[PDB]
């Protein structure tokens, strides 16, 4: 139980109502989005500034996002978004009532406060390939912008492909990408089979920006790729052993970069439960060369016990001047999401 800065349950339902965390952080606020889906099924939400004079958010009154919601249709996987070019805030998510889940958006140019009319975003977004496919989804969790010219944007994905023999779909994770603030999008290529819920970052190794592609699986290990290409093309998947998964079902864990304490530019900060064969023991993860997978670091144990999915976001610099971070998180049998803020420097004092 390393020291943190705070500690408290921001959604709590003994029926299990709450799951499904995403976390985002507004630079400019200074100020934090956590989003659940709460059981029709639909996405709640609670704002919270960070307070300086105390270095705790105040978490306000929980609120249902109405918008994010298609008629006669169940809405999940909140994945957002802050477009730093425009301000604008993007909040993805899936409607459900043969594929027919929906891809979908509500926009909110307020910091989030109110949202547009939501977007159906399917059609344009996947193409002919949507029959091919018996359902997926987006994250969940943050999604990504990227430090190109165009100020990219990047949806982690999933879909499950009906290959037809006459067997169970397999899931198999990819990305959409913009280029254009969400105007137009593109469908990139799968990678690995049976690679679920994933995670995207940038991070600079050797002399060029990359995408790399953290996905949940069914082995024992955590599967990564990266993109030369803004997420269009990943180059071969490998398992990253030093990063367990829960077998037989795997959990979603969060991947996130930040600037380095210190050569690359980079470093990458991951959350997942620890245990070998349980859904428990959520540890933070360090990556100092990134995104190679041999130099992740041993795992610091954040909360002992029942740990489910999670989610990660940078808030800037902490009290002490390190690295201050945000998770979001299923914690105790699913009865509750967590909310854990802690700096660099408190997680991984052999750092300082």
């Amino acid at each position: 139980s390393l020291p943190v800065l705070q500690k408290e349950s921001v959604f709590q339902s003994g029926a299990h109502a709450y799951r499904i965390p995403a976390l985002l952080y507004l630079p400019g606020q200074q100020s934090l989005l956590a989003f659940a889906e709460q059981r029709a099924e639909l996405i709640v939400l609670r704002r919270g500034d960070y307070d300086a004079p105390t270095h705790q958010v105040q978490w306000q009154a929980q609120e249902v996002v109405a918008q994010a919601r298609l008629d006669g249709h169940r809405s999940m996987n909140p994945c957002p978004l802050y477009d730093a070019q425009t301000g604008t805030l993007f909040l993805f998510f899936i409607a459900i009532p043969a594929n027919v889940t929906r891809l979908c958006q509500v926009t909110s140019t307020d910091h989030g406060r109110t949202w547009s009319s939501p977007r159906d975003l399917t059609d344009a977004a996947i193409g002919p390939a949507y029959r091919e496919w018996s359902t997926f989804a987006v994250g969940p969790g943050h999604c990504l912008q990227l430090n190109d010219r165009a100020r990219s944007l990047v949806v982690p994905a999933y879909a499950y492909r009906k290959l037809h023999p006459i067997q169970r779909p397999i899931p198999s994770a990819f990305c959409f990408l913009s280029h254009d603030h969400g105007r137009t999008w593109a469908r990139g290529h799968f990678v690995a089979q049976d690679t679920l819920e994933c995670q995207v970052a940038e991070v600079e190794t050797g002399e060029q920006r990359v995408v790399t592609l953290n996905a949940r699986s069914h082995l024992r290990a955590r599967v990564q790729a990266q993109s030369t290409n803004d997420g269009l093309d990943f180059q071969e998947s490998q398992l990253v052993k030093k990063l367990v998964e829960p077998p037989p079902q795997g959990c979603q864990g969060s991947v996130i970069s930040f600037p380095s304490p210190r050569s690359p530019a980079q470093w990458l900060l991951y959350t997942h439960p620890t245990h070998s064969w349980q859904r428990a023991d959520l540890g933070a993860y360090l990556n100092p060369r990134p995104p190679a997978p041999e130099a992740w670091s041993e795992p610091v144990l954040l909360a002992k016990g029942s740990c489910a999915y999670s989610d990660l976001q940078s808030m800037g610099t902490g009290p002490d001047g390190s690295p201050l971070f945000g998770c979001l998180y299923e914690a105790n049998d699913y009865e509750e999401i967590v909310f854990l803020m802690f700096t660099l420097k408190q997680a991984f004092p052999a750092e300082y």
